[PDB]
């Protein structure tokens, strides 16, 4: 019966749209280590969601016992873009696509709810997924002042989207951005793109849970 009352179907970016996940991990890892602090592969999968400014802070938070100060946020955030782009541009994930086309042929409106808020990859939306997303039914880093797992972002797309949380499905990979969905009230699909037991992503508090975006995309006439 929720099938019938959904409208909108609102997805991360990394990890979701784009396999950038591997990137992103990387240039954490590195910015970190250049600027003298630990932070590795792993904890950056477990930082994923966050802004780049939320990330920075934790991780100096965690490490150092403090908090980063303003140019030391703005300082590695720079970094962290320049070594991101510096590698090839990241692809599609394979079945975002297909699913996209799913969701759209059912009349529902397609959302992109992010904390990212690098340009490459928000510039290539359009070019990767054509017409399926618009700027004023998208949340990024630049719209949100805690964003996740603070439920603020999808709260903020319910209301751009003149959305309830019973009118939308969130398709989240990463446990913080699956607890800003859950916390939002909206129900959250969870598909384990990512290197991690997919329990941690039950334990966020995902309604559903799939190994890949391709299992997704083929059960998704199952799903009620
Ligand atoms: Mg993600």
């Amino acid at each position: 019966h929720m099938r019938k009352k959904l409208k909108a179907v609102l997805f991360d970016m990394d990890g979701v749209l784009f396999n950038s996940m591997p990137y992103h991990s990387e240039a954490w890892h590195q910015v970190m280590k250049t600027h003298g602090l630990d932070l590795s592969r792993e904890e950056a999968y477990m930082h994923e969601g966050r802004t780049g400014a939320s990330t920075i802070n934790i991780v100096f938070q965690r490490e150092l016992g403090k908090e980063a100060t303003q140019e030391e946020i703005e300082s590695i955030y720079h970094e962290k873009s320049i070594l991101f782009n510096s590698y090839p541009e990241a692809e599609r994930m394979p079945g975002a696509w297909e699913l996209l086309q799913k969701v759209k042929s059912e009349g529902l409106t397609p959302m992109v709810v992010t904390g990212s808020g690098q340009l490459s990859l928000l510039e290539r939306l359009e070019h990767n997924f054509p017409g399926m997303f618009h700027k004023e039914l998208m949340v990024t880093a630049f719209d949100v002042k805690y964003g996740k797992p603070n439920p603020e972002p999808y709260l903020m797309a319910l209301k751009k989207g003149g959305l309830k949380a019973d009118e939308a499905v969130v398709i989240e990979n990463a446990p913080l951005g699956v607890e800003a969905g859950h916390k939002a009230g909206i129900f959250t699909i969870a598909v384990n793109t990512g290197p991690l037991d997919g329990q941690v992503l039950l334990d966020a508090g995902a309604d559903l849970l799939f190994p890949s975006m391709q299992t997704l995309c083929d059960s998704w006439d199952t799903i009620m």
